[PDB]
DNA sequence: ATACGCGGCCGCCCATCAGAATCCCGGTGCCGAGGCCGCTCAATTGGTCGTAGACAGCTCTAGCACCGCTTAAACGCACGTACGCGCT
């Protein structure tokens, strides 16, 4: 389930709900909860240490 | 009248009993992961429809290349002036 199946530490089906609300583009790619999730995660990690 | 005795005082080394101080073991407070949890409202699940957008066909602009006549612009150097910058 999102973490799981995707192997990130971040929230992937929280952050497509907000893309799909902010109202970027008509419908929204498939591609990007997931992605958007990951880099996010990435950054997070960069700075705490 | 005249000579002997001594008396506590005292420096001396020498003895006894308490207090100061270092080491052998300590309790205490602060910080940060943990656990517990629970009412619940946002994500997930299973599902339909339709429409963007991938994709293949097509044609039809414009980006490339290439050349040579013409010449304005760059180049390099020579000479000195009037600033950068150092000192006071």
């Amino acid at each position: 389930t999102r973490s799981s199946r995707a192997g990130l530490q971040f929230p992937v089906g929280r952050v497509h709900r907000l893309l799909r609300k902010g109202n970027y583009a008509e419908r929204v790619g498939a591609g990007a909860p997931v992605y958007l999730a990951a880099v996010l995660e990435y950054l997070t990690a960069e700075i705490l240490e």
